[PDB]
């Protein structure tokens, strides 16, 4: 005991910011009805994972730092504590991958129960991924102990576990994020194309002298609206006048079509800027998970590669540092939501003032 007493002051700060911030997230998705969507339902499940990592794993870790990385508890709790840490971390990364995938599929498409079934699937996948760690590690203390330190000692568990709980969900998540960004760039682009078509043909109709010019322009306007409804019917109403030779009537109907076009373009176009706003916040969450966990997972693989060549006491001392940089990620998602989403910031501000009604 008290082999390192300076380090555990800092780790208590990281434990408290984790518990309290993620309690504010869980409260905001439970209570604030502007946050009742499928992405925020996933962000709450991530927050429970971050909270249970802060309650269950992180105090036991600080306890080991206070005992000189020398396991202070009953010995069959070591494999359980490895299992909790690996379960919450597997759940977190496949949540971010499910968010990224479900939001990409939403931009190639037109219930809380449907979100909640998916969350349960991610958690039940994560329990089955993490399952060999107590099943094998409780039967053999050499898979979870290294010189009285509780740490995942089995090299095949580290390699299998580094890919199926960090690198293959990351790969799917970074591909789906890029494709999502490209889809939004295609949808902001196709809209601008439809705007130019509609605006150009309205100017054609306003200068038109013959029915044929008006009819052709309205046919091209109808197609643009169909590519992007009330507008289509209004265009068809102008088309019948144009087919009837009522040029002046069709021209007056077209100046009225303009107000409807402005409303629809700005709405579908407000909702493209909002999806790019939302994608940008999830990108910071995705980025901060990877960059803060990269020094732990790269070094953990390098321990297994240069097992004998490298200084196992330096590598072991760097992993003790780098696991807490990764634990610090559990404090950061609530801060990201505060900085970039008004609804979370307002929710957090009222919950701190013990005002729980909207
Ligand atoms: C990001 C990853 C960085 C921070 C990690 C990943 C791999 C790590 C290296 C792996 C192997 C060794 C050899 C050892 O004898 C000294 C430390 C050293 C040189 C590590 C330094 C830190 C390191 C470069
Ligand atoms: C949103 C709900 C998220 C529910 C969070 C439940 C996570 C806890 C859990 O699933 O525990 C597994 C258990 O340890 C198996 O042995
Ligand atoms: C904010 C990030 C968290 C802060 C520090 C974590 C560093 C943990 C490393 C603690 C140092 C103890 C160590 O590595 O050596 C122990 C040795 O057995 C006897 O001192
Ligand atoms: C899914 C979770 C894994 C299943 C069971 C947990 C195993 C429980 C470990 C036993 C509790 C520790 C204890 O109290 O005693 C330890 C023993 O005395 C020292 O050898
Ligand atoms: C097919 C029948 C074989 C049964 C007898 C085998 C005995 C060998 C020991 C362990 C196996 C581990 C199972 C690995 C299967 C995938 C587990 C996984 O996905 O990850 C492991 C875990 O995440 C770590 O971090
Ligand atoms: C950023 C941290 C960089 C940490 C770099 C640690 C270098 C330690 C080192 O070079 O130690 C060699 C060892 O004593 C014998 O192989
Ligand atoms: C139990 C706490 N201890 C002992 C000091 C740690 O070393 N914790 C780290 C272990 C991890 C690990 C190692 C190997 C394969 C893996 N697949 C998924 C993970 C993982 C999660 C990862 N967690 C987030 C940090
Ligand atoms: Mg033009």
């Amino acid at each position: 005991l008290q082999e390192k007493n300076w380090s555990a002051l800092l780790t208590a700060v990281v434990i408290i910011l984790t518990i309290a911030g993620n309690i504010l997230v869980i409260m905001a998705v439970s209570l604030e009805k502007k946050l009742q969507n499928a992405t925020n339902y996933f962000l709450m499940s991530l927050a429970i994972a971050d909270m249970l990592l802060g309650f269950l794993v992180m105090p036991v870790s600080m306890l080991t730092i206070l005992y000189g990385y020398r396991w202070p508890l009953p010995s069959k709790l070591c494999a359980v504590w490895i299992y909790l840490d690996v379960l919450f971390s597997t759940a977190k990364i496949w949540h971010l991958c499910a968010i990224s995938l479900d939001r990409y599929v939403a931009i190639q498409n037109p219930s809380r129960t449907k979100a909640f079934l998916k969350i349960i699937a991610v958690w039940t996948i994560s329990v089955g991924i993490s399952m060999p760690i107590p099943v094998f590690g409780l039967q053999d203390d050499s898979k979870v102990f290294k010189e009285g330190s509780c740490l995942l000692a089995d090299d095949n568990f580290v390699l299998i576990g580094s890919f199926v709980s960090f690198f293959i969900p990351l790969t799917i998540m970074v591909i789906t994020y890029f494709l999502t960004i490209k889809s939004l760039q295609k949808e902001a682009a196709d809209l601008e194309d439809n705007w130019e078509t509609l605006n150009d043909n309205l100017k054609v109709i306003e200068k038109a002298d013959n029915a044929a010019q008006v009819k052709d322009a309205l046919t091209k306007m109808r197609a643009a609206a169909l590519d992007a409804d009330i507008l289509v019917g209004q265009i068809d109403d102008a088309l019948k006048l144009a087919n009837e030779g009522k040029v002046k009537e069709a021209q007056a109907a077209a100046e009225q079509l303009k107000t409807t076009i402005n409303a629809y373009i700005q709405k579908y176009g407000q909702s493209i800027s909002n999806e790019q706003k939302a994608c940008k916040v999830l990108g910071i969450v995705f980025f901060l998970f990877v960059v803060m966990w990269c020094p732990f997972f790269i070094t953990n693989i390098m321990a297994v590669i240069c097992k004998e060549s490298c200084n196992e006491d330096v590598i072991g001392a760097l992993l003790n540092v780098f696991v807490w940089i990764g634990y610090l990620n559990s404090a950061v998602n609530p801060l990201v939501y505060t900085l970039f989403n008004k609804t979370y910031r307002s929710a957090f501000s009222r919950y701190i003032q013990c005002q729980y009604k909207e």
